[PDB]
């Protein structure tokens, strides 16, 4: 089945997820130059003061930290967006080195890695009918450099080492998302896709501009993590990004001057 390996990874997975190479995949280079100031675009509304998240997953991909989306509790709103996009889970993609990790980049630079926070408008009812619309999903994107920790991050980081294979999980409890944000929420948004399979075209995708920072030691605890299940030969969870695909007939769109 797929992952990100030489016999499995993204060069692969057309093979069993034709969409692969379809008319909205994500990620993309954003060319900064090319994409265009839309003044139209309404403010971009993040309300995560009652989230509640629940439980931490190793998925043998990335790990999720997951959210109780029974009521409006952590939403997004506004920028692109029409109605209302209920927080369902975060996670990452990082790299081996410093160098590599993020899925989208920026006038072809990769940062260390990127943060997905996952949301699903509340007009189709639940995440699993969303992912069957083109305006299902809202996708929060941000960079992540390596230079000072981000505190906000160190929860996450410490609870790593209970969740090292596969099929792991672990309480999270009382983990507050605002912590993981940088202060400037400009933006930039395309149509596109989920970055991994099934590849389904219902994402509107948010990339922040501003990368939040991360500590060295911080992005290593990331990389100490397993792909495999336990008592299976170990392969560091390191590189589960998707590289950026052809835009096609897309248009980025900034926030901001
Ligand atoms: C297997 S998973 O946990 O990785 N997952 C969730 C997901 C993927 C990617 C993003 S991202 N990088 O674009 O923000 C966001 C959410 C993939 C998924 C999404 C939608 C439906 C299904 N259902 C099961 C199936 O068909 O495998 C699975
Ligand atoms: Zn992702």
């Amino acid at each position: 089945h797929w992952g990100y390996g030489k016999h499995n990874g993204p060069e692969h997975w057309h093979k069993d997820f034709p969409i692969a190479k379809g008319e909205r995949q994500s990620p993309v280079d954003i060319d900064t130059h090319t994409a265009k100031y839309d003044p139209s675009l309404k403010p971009l509304s993040v309300s995560y003061d009652q989230a509640t998240s629940l439980r931490i997953l190793n998925n043998g991909h990335a790990f999720n930290v997951e959210f109780d989306d029974s009521q409006d509790k952590a939403v997004l709103k506004g920028g692109p967006l029409d109605g209302t996009y209920r927080l369902i889970q975060f996670h990452f993609h990082w790299g081996s080195l410093d160098g590599q990790g993020s899925e989208h980049t920026v006038d072809k630079k990769k940062y260390a890695a990127e943060l997905h926070l996952v949301h699903w408008n509340t007009k189709y009812g639940d995440f699993g009918k969303a992912v069957q619309q083109p305006d299902g999903l809202a996708v929060l994107g941000i960079f992540l450099k390596v230079g000072s920790a981000k505190p906000g991050l160190q929860k996450v980081v410490d609870v790593l080492d209970s969740i090292k294979t596969k099929g792991k999980s672990a309480d999270f409890t009382n983990f507050d998302p605002r912590g993981l944000l940088p202060e400037s929420l400009d933006y930039w948004t395309y149509p596109g896709s989920l970055t991994t399979p099934p590849l389904l075209e219902c994402v509107t995708w948010i990339v922040l501009k501003e990368p939040i920072s991360v500590s060295s030691e911080q992005v290593l605890k990331f990389r100490k993590l397993n792909f495999n299940g336990e008592g299976e030969p170990e392969e560091l969870m390191v590189d589960n990004w998707r590289p950026a695909q052809p835009l096609k007939n897309r248009q980025i769109k900034a926030s901001f001057k």
